[PDB]
């Protein structure tokens, strides 16, 4: 079964666990790339009652940095909030829980904008089917493929 955050029938407790950035896009391919602040490494996810605690790693001249973020239920249902960055919402259009999560994000700093959209596994890497599925969602937010990073190969520090 395949749900959005959006949905009436998520279930967001089946998205608690660990995860891991299989894929990240872009509307603003700086953010992703080396050194960008958005080329995020997720490890897990622990769900609250109104909010997500989202633990990452980034990577600088091969080294890892752990970070945490805590994501607040906004007014609307699936939709959460963190200030990382910038102002940042986000949803989880596509999950099937055992295997992959799908996630558009919205950044805001200094009174600009992007999209930043995330593939996520339970394990290190997904199949590249659910990859294909992945780069369909993206084109329909308007992310071009060459703004697709696949970061199955340096996911693991
Ligand atoms: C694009 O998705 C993301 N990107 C950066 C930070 N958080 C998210 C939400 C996911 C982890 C549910
Ligand atoms: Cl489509």
């Amino acid at each position: 079964e395949e749900a959005s955050s959006t949905g009436r029938n998520f279930n967001v407790e089946k998205i608690n666990g660990e995860w891991h950035t299989i894929i990240l896009a872009s509307d603003k391919r700086e953010k992703i790339e080396d050194n960008g602040n958005f080329r995020l490494f997720l490890e897990q996810i622990h769900v609250l009652e109104k909010s997500l605690v989202l633990k990452f790693h980034t990577v600088r001249d091969e080294e890892c940095s752990e970070l945490s973020m805590v994501a607040d239920k906004t007014e609307k249902a699936g939709e959460y909030s963190v200030t990382y960055d910038g102002f940042n919402t986000f949803t989880i259009p596509k999950t099937d829980y055992d295997n992959f999560l799908m996630a558009h994000l919205i950044n805001e700093k200094d009174g600009e904008t992007f999209q930043l959209m995330g593939l996520f596994g339970r394990e290190p890497d997904l199949s590249s089917d659910i990859k294909e599925r992945f780069a369909q969602l993206c084109e329909e937010h308007g992310i071009l493929r060459e703004n697709i990073i696949d970061l199955s190969n340096a996911n693991r520090c």
